[PDB]
């Protein structure tokens, strides 16, 4: 029994977190086989970040501009490639820690952990989704450029997060591990300025009746029409067959019917909790998808 | 920006995680240099469990009762003990992962890291405290009895918890690396119940800090107390004691903010009385507690490992 925001064990990214110098910027770089990715604007001054040329400020660096440290080892660079906004220093050294791996681009909705990083070492690591927004609500300081999300379903890390920036809000945007944005955000410090994600609050619910908790259900059902009607007046996402489809399994262990969850949803809209508490939280959390509670929850419901 | 619960780096201690046999149970075990501390449960059979004599079941197990799988290789017990409700298994092979490390006994309030294991593998990492009731509000299922939880001290692992059991009430209890109990349990299959737990106040005021460098501001007030008549409507409303010491230990978080202690405890004191009046704070419609004063500045420092 219980529920927490669970992360994945982060060893195997952290034998992969290296210290990317250019002048004098550090950020943090992930070191893969014989390559370390880290944010291209790590080659901008502070004069560069409103409109940088990133095309022009690269050219005028050689290998031996960039330095590469993983904890007491200096790698030396062999050369370098910029793909969208992200930065490629080819090093000497294959990193001997390198985990099986992929690359994958995610979708609003989906979570991951991150391992907040500063200079190249690991500080600490969290759970975070990717908002409808295309930002994510993290938490980074000075430093943490470069830090990476990822999963680790199946013994293969698969990285989708490397943190660039902070927009004024105090949210964060950055990149796929092939340089392209989530989002409409650019790597200039210009203007560039969210919702609940309905099938991850649906899925905590299910959560919830998993622990053996069922006081928010009641006798009602709704079409999914009608439930996306009432969701999006309070700034809920709209709910999709996909979404539907994806909440089966969780579904068909608890024997409630997803319109029948979804019409639970509606009338904790307009109730509230009555000073109860769902799996510990006064708010109905939406950082939880399908995926992720089948991943903790028993398989066997406490009914 | 931005405040989330956040656990430590857990690669050090991934790499002293293995698996347990001893006949038909397998759970998880430690491995530092060349011993494994696993629950002493494990030598039970359920009829055991329900009644058991440590000291007669241990006396009828051999080294040979017992197997250790780190990843695909069978480590081969060469000595056993028990030092309090911790077994102790010395293998053939010193762990050449083991971290700088210490066993430490922590105290109610204080936060750990959880390293979820299943079958000797480790699985997911969250973040717990001791509660005041000694249990802790994990997550775990069938096989996890034997992961630990800990702290990064420096540049040390500082081991604090071993998994053995859940409550009826679906939280969790266990022991300290040396084998002895948080809280008033025993490693036995019999009724019991921890005490009605309270909120940790120092915590509570710490998360309250923590709000205020996000810039979450609209609980602060002109108002001051004391700390007798702060510790009045804590114990009103369930929550531990504020200690002198408690008020030292948010020394640096004070002096951050500028916000004295006893002033935020008459910011936590109208929201005890009022509610928070359809407002969050940090994103929560609780008071939260399980951060501590040192999480806080940990946190909003970037403290690397
Ligand atoms: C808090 C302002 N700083 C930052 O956002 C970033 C990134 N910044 C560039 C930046 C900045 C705003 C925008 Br819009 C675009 C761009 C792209 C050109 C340079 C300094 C490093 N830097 C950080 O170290 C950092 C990261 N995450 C959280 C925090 Cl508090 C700091
Ligand atoms: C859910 C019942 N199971 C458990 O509590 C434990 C421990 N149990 C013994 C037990 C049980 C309750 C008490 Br009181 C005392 C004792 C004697 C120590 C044996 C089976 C392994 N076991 C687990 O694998 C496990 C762990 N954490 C969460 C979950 Cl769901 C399971
Ligand atoms: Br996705
Ligand atoms: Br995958
Ligand atoms: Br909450
Ligand atoms: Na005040």
């Amino acid at each position: 029994s219980g529920f927490r925001k669970m992360a994945f064990p982060s060893g195997k990214v952290e034998g992969c977190m290296v210290q990317v110098t250019c002048g004098t910027t550090t950020l943090n770089g992930l070191w893969l086989d014989d390559v370390v990715y880290c944010p291209r604007h790590v080659i901008c001054t502070s004069e560069d970040m409103l409109n940088p040329n990133y095309e022009d400020l690269l050219i005028r660096k050689s290998n031996h501009n960039f330095l590469v440290q993983a904890g007491n080892v200096q790698l030396r660079v062999i050369g370098h490639s910029m793909q969208n906004c992200v930065l490629k220093l080819k090093v000497d050294t294959a990193n001997p820690k390198t985990p099986k791996y992929k690359f994958v681009r995610i979708q609003p909705g989906q979570t991951f952990s991150v391992l907040a990083c500063y200079n190249g070492s690991p500080s600490g690591v969290y759970q975070c989704a990717m908002r409808p927004n295309f930002t994510i609500k993290g938490s980074f300081l000075n430093g943490s450029c470069g830090s990476v999300g990822f999963n680790i379903d199946y013994d293969c890390v698969s990285f989708c997060y490397m943190h660039h920036m902070e927009l004024p809000t105090g949210v964060h945007a950055g990149t796929d591990l092939e340089g392209n944005f989530y989002g409409p955000f650019v790597d200039r410090q210009t203007a560039q300025a969210d919702t609940t994600i309905t099938v991850n609050v649906l899925a905590w619910l299910y959560a919830a009746v998993i622990n053996g908790d069922r006081w928010f259900l009641n006798r009602f059902t709704t079409t999914l029409n009608d439930f996306n009607l009432v969701a999006m007046k309070y700034n809920y996402e709209p709910l999709t067959q996909d979404h539907v489809d994806i909440l089966g399994p969780l579904s068909a262990q608890t024997g409630i019917a997803v319109l029948d969850m979804c019409a639970s949803l509606k009338e904790l809209l307009q109730n509230g909790m009555n000073g109860r508490t769902i799996l510990g939280s006064a708010l109905l959390e939406d950082e939880f998808t399908p995926f992720d509670v089948v991943r903790q929850c028993s398989g066997v419901t406490f009914q």
